[PDB]
């Protein structure tokens, strides 16, 4: 699709077999999802945003479907304010910015 930015670019994703809403975020290096359980082992990581740093669980090689497009990559799980799809998965679905 082509998505304009007059509203937040919120889309439906599938991850761990569950539906979630997430923000397509070109300002995020990584994909960060609210607390949930994912299958597999994870490792602890810290990541930072405008407000400071948070602790997250890093899961690798996780299938994520974004608006019907498939990705398989790293998902960080933790106390993010909003679920965000970052560049590590946006590149996998061929998303670009255009103007």
């Amino acid at each position: 699709p082509q998505i304009t930015l007059w509203k937040r670019p919120l889309v439906t994703i599938r991850i761990g077999g569950q539906l979630k809403e997430a923000l397509l975020d070109t300002g995020a290096d990584d994909t960060v999802i609210e607390e949930l359980n994912l299958p597999g082992c994870w490792k602890p990581k810290l990541i930072g945003g405008i407000g400071g740093f948070i602790k997250v669980r890093q899961y690798d090689q996780i299938p994520v479907e974004i608006a019907g497009h498939k990705a398989i990559g790293t998902v960080l799980v933790g106390p993010t304010p909003v679920n965000i799809i970052g560049r590590n998965l946006l590149t996998q679905i061929g998303a670009t910015l255009n103007f």
